[PDB]
């Protein structure tokens, strides 16, 4: 009893035309009532995407936001503006911000605090690199990453956490569901100790690697994979296959 | 040439409601004929804002964008998606991005090139800090910032440059119109050594300092300040009088 959650990170992808299509396709599909989908298009299409959604199961979120609501912060996205057009989620700490935009763990910590504070949900991204994986420093990083927000955030009833196998992206290594089962279970235990087994038992831990149409079922029987944070496949029709990979 | 340009950068501020009132005011205002006005809302509101302007003189721009149109850059803004939505400009290099997100000179130059590729125009920001000003290295700071862009783009038909005296912000220090004239004259004398005087005499150099309703009027008769990159004045009734100042 953890509601299956499916998130779709469009990344720097979409157009009014393609998004329309993407959303019109949900709206229109058979999707369980008891699944939680959140689509996260560029900030440029947030208002627009909202307009378009008609199924109770889906919401939209932003792919980043700052740690202040307003002020002199040219080029950022605010959680106030994201709630203003009806978005309900924010993705924080994605590997692409961590690497390319060198957001540190305290940055994300602060960003998470602030957003949960303003009433928006947070999809928090953790995971290690190849270098880091090869030195078997995987549990280290991930608890280090989680520890920084644990410092600021005491509640977590509105956080979903997604693990991203960064070592498995463009490296030529592949993550199996067994790899994922393992790491999530582990992650869970860690959080059980900091938060209590009740709070940890209800928290969703999303698998964040290459999950797609063909795969998604592969992970239907892994008890600690509560859903997915999909990349490329979210901009495609296989997206709906994912949403139904359980039944 | 040198048609007066007035960009209003809203920074992280606005709601659907308030961007409606500022546009409406703009729609009904009796502001001059050859005047270029660009409003710069939060990404969240570009579509919407475009939808409301009905005035040949006013256009819209974004506050920052990546150096790629699409891909795996979660959280970023794309010049192509800014285009799809109908905005025409992007501010690149603002002191707030150069500082808190530390966009170095080369990133800026890279993003200027690109956006031009794609067809949007750029409001390129440059400015020295105080410390740099104290060392009397304003001219070297500004040249160095501009050269990075000269390196990559040789046609600035589409670039207006914004001069921000970051050293007059917060500091207790104040920039005069005469200050402005001096500097602009100097960055103009310098882009001519490199872009030929014709190109230079056609380049609009804006004052991105604290320009408001009440002092906008003091820069008239400053021959090298072709306009303004306004700030908080932007979200208020007096943006209009800034607009009508050259009159």
């Amino acid at each position: 009893a953890r509601t299956f959650f499916v998130g779709g990170n469009f990344k720097l992808n979409g157009s009014k035309q393609s998004i329309k299509e993407i959303v019109e396709r949900l709206n229109t599909a058979s999707i369980p009532e008891n699944v939680e989908v959140v689509i996260c298009p560029p900030a440029t299409y947030l208002d627009y995407s909202v307009s378009l959604v008609k199924k109770p199961q889906v919401t939209v979120g932003a792919q980043n936001a700052y740690l202040k609501a307003s002020g002199a912060f040219t080029g950022e996205n605010s959680v106030d503006q994201i709630k203003d057009v009806g978005a309900k989620w924010v993705i924080l700490g994605h590997s692409e911000r961590r690497s390319y935009f060198h957001e540190d763990d305290k940055f994300i910590a602060d960003k998470t605090k602030f957003a949960l504070g303003q009433g928006v949900g947070v999809i928090l991204c953790i995971g290690e690199t190849l270098e880091e994986k090869k030195a078997g420093k995987t549990l280290d990083v991930v608890e280090r990453q989680l520890n920084a927000v644990l410092e600021e955030v005491k509640d977590w009833t509105n956080v979903v956490v997604a693990y991203e196998p960064v070592w498995a992206i463009g490296t030529g290594l592949a993550a199996t569901p067994e790899d994922a089962q393992d790491i999530h279970a582990s992650i869970r235990k860690f959080l059980a100790s900091k938060l209590g087994d009740k709070a940890a038992s209800e928290l969703r831990i999303l698998y964040g690697g290459s999950a797609n149409g063909s795969n998604a079922v592969t992970f239907k029987d892994k008890a600690d994979v509560d859903g997915f944070l999909v990349g490329g496949a979210s901009l495609k029709p296989e997206f709906v296959d994912i949403i139904n990979s359980r039944n």
